[PDB]
């Protein structure tokens, strides 16, 4: 997160950290056994870390659970980043509490202007790289599709939306990928991609979760 603020220990209870000897992506807990992340975050040997704040120090509320299965959307295209969503099943259910909770799936899509909370342990610099120890937050609005497509001619599909600031300075960045975009208590997006970070006229692009609600539910029901 570039130009954001320190969330505060466990203030984003649904935020998870995907770990493989180091933090490489974020994710969202949608129920006791399932996490939603980005398809391009996929890899083997994934350990899901819940109830995290400072990802480098054991503080007391962490729950480390191995992924028993990772389901990348069958129509995910790595060349266009279309359908950039993945479901991860935990080996055992997580113990839900005040510091570890699930986030609700949307029942309808969000509209332009809607204010959302984006979080992650991603890079905090627009120029160069420097990762934080604690979880970072950023409040950002969903932009109109016109502005989104004007910024990224020919690269925006109906399964993506832009959110952020055209003036630059505040944006999600590498390391935030797979993380949540919550609006009015609903997970509306997944950190996917963007041209650099916090760059002018280059807002972040996010996976439009509302288009995948049926797919998600039918998939977890079958696994
Ligand atoms: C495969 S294509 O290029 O032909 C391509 C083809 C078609 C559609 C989309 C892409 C595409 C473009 C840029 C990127 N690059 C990034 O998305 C990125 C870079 C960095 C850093 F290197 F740090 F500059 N961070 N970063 C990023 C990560 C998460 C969120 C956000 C948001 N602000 C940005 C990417 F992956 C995919
Ligand atoms: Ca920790």
């Amino acid at each position: 997160i570039v130009g954001g603020y320190t969330c505060g220990a466990n203030t984003v209870p649904y935020q998870v950290s995907l770990n493989s000897g180091y933090h490489f992506c974020g994710g969202s807990l949608i129920n006791s056994q399932w996490v939603v992340s980005a398809a391009h975050c996929y890899k083997s040997g994934i350990q899901v870390r819940l109830g995290e704040d400072n990802i480098n120090v054991v503080e007391g509320n962490e729950q480390f659970i191995s992924a028993s299965k990772s389901i990348v959307h069958p129509s995910y295209n790595s060349n266009t980043l279309n359908n950039d969503i993945m479901l991860i099943k935990l080996k055992s259910a997580a113990s839900l509490n005040s510091r570890v909770a699930s986030i609700s799936l949307p029942t309808s899509c969000a509209s332009a202007g809607t204010q959302c909370l984006i979080s992650g342990w991603g890079n905090t610099k627009s120029s160069g790289t420097s990762y934080p120890d604690v979880l970072k937050c950023l409040k950002a609005p969903i932009l109109s599709d016109s502005s989104c497509k004007s910024a990224y001619p020919g690269q925006i599909t109906s399964n993506m939306f832009c959110a952020g600031y055209l003036e630059g300075g505040k944006d999600s960045c590498q390391g935030d990928s797979g993380g949540p975009v919550v609006c009015s208590g609903k997970l509306q997006g997944i950190v996917s991609w963007g041209s650099g970070c916090a760059q002018k006229n280059k807002p972040g692009v996010y996976t439009k979760v509302c288009n995948y609600v049926s797919w998600i539910k039918q998939t977890i029901a079958s696994n």
